[PDB]
């Protein structure tokens, strides 16, 4: 499973990406359980499209403490080096070099990408999440310069 960041639940709005029952999902819905008050989460899985819910972890870690948190992916960022026929030549931090990595379909990432990449090829980075051996571009990133 892909690494994990703890999120509270307050700092979740639609649109982000959290782990829903051991998948990453975008949100599409967020609402309160009426047997439980709980925050409910509805998402569409990045890989398989399929909606998946669940429902936010409570805890309580200190005296008074009452905690909503749900799971987000870690992600990466790799480096542009080419596009080719709807994937692209991905390279880590360290080098290693990813030959087909897909570019999901939302949010017009891959008009995008190529249109960052041609203005500038290494300022582009994706934001890779990486479930259960697949790996997946879902966004991308400018670098400024100064970085």
């Amino acid at each position: 499973a892909s690494q994990t960041v703890t999120i509270p639940c307050h700092h979740i709005r639609l649109g982000d990406i959290l782990i829903l029952q051991g998948r990453p999902c975008q949100v599409i819905r967020i609402s309160t359980s009426a047997a439980t008050g709980q925050h409910r989460y509805l998402g569409v899985d990045l890989f398989t499209k399929q909606l998946h819910e669940e429902s936010s972890f409570v805890s309580n870690p200190a005296p008074s403490v009452v905690v909503q948190t749900m799971l987000g992916p870690v992600f990466k960022q790799y480096r542009v080096l080419d596009m080719q026929d709807g994937s692209i030549v991905a390279m880590t931090e360290t080098g290693d070099v990813k030959q087909n990595l897909p570019v999901i379909d939302q949010s017009s990432l891959w008009n995008r990408l190529q249109k960052a990449f041609e203005s500038g090829r290494g300022s582009v980075r994706v934001l890779v999440v990486s479930d259960h051996g697949r790996e997946m571009a879902v966004d991308m990133k400018v670098v400024h310069g100064s970085r």
